[PDB]
């Protein structure tokens, strides 16, 4: 009944790779609770620095705050394992990450599910910021797809515990280490680009040992070609020096759900009115991480955790 759930090594396998970068790998698995009889897709992230039984304490109060997590917009924790390593497991979400979504399907992405996703991002951010947990790591890479319509954030926690995402960082972040709600709003922004520009390199070309001295200067992101100046504003004001001058979270999704009711209005989008996305069943990246003989008789962790 737990609410941070102690697997043993025995209750959880992993299938497959799904990604591979600098905290370690994350692997398409399932979870088998002991004696439960039930099988539940799951990712594993396996860290890539040892672990000590000393600091296993600190992790797993660190690692209980992020179990405690139910909001619709924010993955939950389900479980950890801690050895020589530190295994991290959560739901499986069956589209992969936001970023790479994008770009890949950048033909058939209109205004109405981009306003959407800054909506349900803002939503999550909104709530975390409720639980008083900074986030540090906003960008569309730790957004996660659910089904076309559902987005949901990822990878916060650990981060002050255990490489530099410089181009997503407030200035006062960068400068004094000062990491708040308010510099996650400016994260917030750079994600926002990302999506409006269907996945952009934010900066590309300039270095990041540059990036402070430019945004001293007053440079900032440019304005997507999709995005009216309504929508834009909003981004620029993310990423004012003066940290409380940012909008809230709160009012960025009283904003976005505005823009989300008339979405033509406020993106430019051509072709907009006849773009669709693949459903989980019409889906080759869902029916590839799903039709795999081991991924035979399963059951969704949604549905398992009906208390
Ligand atoms: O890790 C956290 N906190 C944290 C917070 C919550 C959960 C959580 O667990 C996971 C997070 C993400 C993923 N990944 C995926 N999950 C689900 N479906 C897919 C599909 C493709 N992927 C892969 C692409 O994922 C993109 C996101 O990386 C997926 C796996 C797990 Cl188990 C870790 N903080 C770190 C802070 C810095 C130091 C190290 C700890």
């Amino acid at each position: 009944q737990a609410l941070l759930r102690i697997l043993k090594e025995t209750e959880f396998k992993k299938i497959k790779v799904l990604g591979s970068g600098a905290f370690g790998t994350v692997y398409k698995g399932l979870w088998i609770p002991e004696g439960e009889k039930v099988k539940i897709p799951v990712a594993i992230k396996e860290l890539r620095e040892a672990t000590s039984p000393k600091a296993n304490k600190e992790i797993l109060d660190e690692a209980y705050v992020m179990a405690s997590v139910d909001n619709p917009h924010v993955c939950r924790l389900l479980g950890i394992c801690l050895t020589s390593t530190v295994q991290l497991i959560t739901q499986l979400m069956p589209f992969g990450c936001l970023l790479d979504y994008v770009r890949e399907h950048k033909d058939n992405i209109g205004s109405q599910y981009l306003l959407n996703w800054c909506v349900q991002i803002a939503k999550g951010m909104n709530y975390l910021e409720d639980r008083r947990l900074v986030h540090r790591d906003l960008a569309a890479r730790n957004v996660l797809v659910k089904t076309p319509q559902h987005v949901k954030i990822t990878d916060f926690g650990l981060a002050k515990l255990l490489k530099v995402p410089i181009k997503w960082m407030a200035l006062e972040s960068i400068l004094h280490r000062i990491y708040t709600h308010q510099s996650d709003v400016w994260s917030y922004g750079v994600t926002v680009w990302e999506l409006m520009t269907f996945g952009s390199k934010p900066y590309d070309g300039i270095p990041a040992s540059e990036i402070s001295s430019i945004l001293e200067k007053g440079e900032r992101l440019p304005q997507p070609p999709i995005c009216t100046i309504d929508v834009y504003m909003i981004m620029v004001k993310c990423w004012m020096i003066d940290a409380d001058s940012r909008p809230k979270f709160r009012e960025l999704i009283i904003e976005f759900s505005k823009m989300a009711r008339d979405p033509q209005r406020y993106l430019v989008i051509q072709g907009d009115e006849r773009m669709h996305l693949p459903s989980p069943t019409d889906s080759n990246f869902y029916r590839a991480l799903m039709d795999e003989e081991d991924m035979d008789d399963v059951v969704d962790a949604d549905e398992y955790l009906i208390p």
